[PDB]
Formats: structure tokens, C-alpha cells, sequence
């Protein structure tokens, strides 16, 4: 079975190595058990090398079969990463076929959901520029995609966020705050969000870039949602230093967090609670 399977993967006899790969992206799709089988037959470096098909089915193929490899444990992703994947991957980030971009953010996507050392190897192969540009797409799939990944590196250590900030992907995130659509506006807050959990300057980055008077009318957003992840942005930023506690004040927060202290969501009293003791001492 799997040995043969990836034997064929560099047959001249195209049929065959698409017959082989569309078996072992059935296998990848399945439990991290069977994700490590492919693994562990040596399968990974010739997915790599098929990132420079010239067939664009097979090349998109192969991609949604390391999606998927990434999509396992830790350990397994780390796999995707030794064997040579993420130059290529950031290289994709440019294709001209939106398939293939998509499925490449995907990828990355799913790599930048393991560990910190994990997400440190997607910003060490240059993906941030990209990723940050990205955010103007016109095409909103690609941008929600986008906009995924960078929140996912967001989400690990205090050098993970500050890469994202050092890449200019501050003014990009706020402005999406105006976005007319609710799952991008919704991933921008969460995105924002898990920069404030980071040091007070990294909260005073955020602060500097505008954030707050969207953050504070979204406190009266009608989508339950988004009231609460702009009330968590805001609760984060508001458990900085007394220069981030004033900006929050001086942006009008008092008023909406007190309003909130009878909301019938016992979460959202909670943390309007927390967030007023902060700000308040």
C-alpha cells in the first residue's frame, strides 16, 4: 500500500501519480493515525516538490493533501515544516490562481495553529508581508483566509505578536473594524484581541493605531458576537498600564461598560465589571 503510493508520487506515468496522491489525501483526511502513516512512509518530500507542478490540478492537489497533514497534531506539523514546506508555501502566496492562494493560506493557516515554535517558522520564512497584504484583497474568501492565519500567529507568544505589529498589520486590522461584513469585522476584533493580550506596548500599539472608537461603539453592536469580542479587545487593553487605562477612559468606555452591568448575558456583566475595576483604580 503506502510504500508503492509514494513510490509513484515522481512517476513520469502522470495517471499514476495522480491515482497515488488522490489515495493519500483520502488517508490524510482521516484521523491523526492515519495522517502519521503518510508521514511516516516518506511522503513529505515529494508533496514538497510537487508545489512546482506546472499542472495546476496537481499542484493544487498536493496542497490540500499537506492542509490537511498540517491539520494534525503538533508533532505532525512539525513534519510539514522539516520537510521543506514553508518556501514554497510563501512563494504561493503570490500565484495568480485564487484556488491555489486560497489553499496555500489554508496551509499556512493550519501550520500557525501549532505550537510557538511553529507559528515562529511561518514568520522566519517570510510569510507576514504577504499575509498583510493580503488583507486589501478584493476577493473576501481570500482575505478571510488571510486575516485567519494572522490571528492564528497572533494567538502564540509575546515575540509572535510582535512580529505581526513589526509587519505593519495594524492600520489593515482596524480599518476592517468599518468592514459591512460581519464574519470579517468579527475575525478582525478576534485578531485585535489576541495582540492586546501582549505586553502594555503592545497594547499601546494597538491604541496608537485607533482602535478604540470603533472598539467602544461596538460595545452597542446589536450581534451578541460582536459585542463580545470588541468587550474583550477592550477588556484586554484596558489590563494595560495607566497610560492604556486613561486612553480607554478619555475614549468614552465608562458609560457603554456601565450600561453592560445589566445585560442579561452573564459573561458580558462579568467582564464589563472586570474591565470597570481596572479602569477605576
Amino acid at each position: 500500500e503506502l510504500p508503492q503510493m509514494v513510490q509513484q508520487l515522481n512517476s513520469p506515468d502522470q495517471q499514476e501519480l495522480q491515482s497515488a496522491l488522490r489515495k493519500l489525501s483520502q488517508i490524510a483526511s482521516g484521523g491523526d493515525e492515519q495522517i502519521q502513516a503518510v508521514i511516516d512512509a516518506g511522503a513529505l518530500p515529494a508533496l514538497v516538490q510537487l508545489l512546482s507542478s506546472p499542472n495546476e490540478q496537481i499542484l493544487q492537489e498536493a496542497l490540500w493533501t499537506l492542509g490537511n497533514i498540517a491539520s494534525g497534531g503538533d508533532e505532525q506539523i512539525q513534519a510539514v515544516i522539516d520537510a521543506g514546506a514553508l518556501p514554497a508555501l510563501v512563494q504561493l502566496l503570490s500565484s495568480p490562481n485564487e484556488q491555489i492562494l486560497q489553499e496555500a493560506l489554508w496551509t499556512l493557516g493550519n501550520i500557525a495553529s501549532g505550537g510557538d515554535e511553529q507559528i515562529q517558522a511561518v514568520i522566519d520564512a517570510g510569510a507576514l508581508p504577504a499575509l498583510v497584504q493580503l488583507l486589501s484583497s478584493p476577493n473576501e474568501q481570500i482575505l478571510q483566509e488571510a486575516l485567519w492565519t494572522l490571528g492564528n500567529i497572533a494567538s502564540g507568544g509575546d515575540e509572535q505578536i510582535q512580529a505581526v505589529i513589526d509587519a505593519g498589520a495594524l492600520p489593515a486590522l482596524v480599518q476592517l473594524l468599518s468592514s459591512p461584513n460581519e464574519q470579517i469585522l468579527q475575525e478582525a476584533l478576534w485578531t485585535l484581541g489576541n495582540i492586546a493580550s501582549g505586553g502594555d506596548e503592545q497594547i499601546q500599539a494597538v491604541i496608537d493605531a485607533g482602535a478604540l472608537p470603533a472598539l467602544v461603539q461596538l460595545l452597542s453592536s446589536p450581534n451578541e458576537q460582536i459585542l463580545q469580542e470588541a468587550l474583550w479587545t477592550l477588556g484586554n487593553i484596558a489590563s494595560g498600564g495607566n497610560e492604556q487605562k486613561q486612553a480607554v477612559k478619555e475614549a468614552g468606555a465608562l458609560e457603554k461598560l456601565e450600561q453592560l452591568q445589566s445585560h442579561e448575558n452573564e459573561k458580558i456583566q462579568k467582564e464589563a465589571q472586570e474591565a470597570l475595576e481596572k479602569l477605576q483604580s
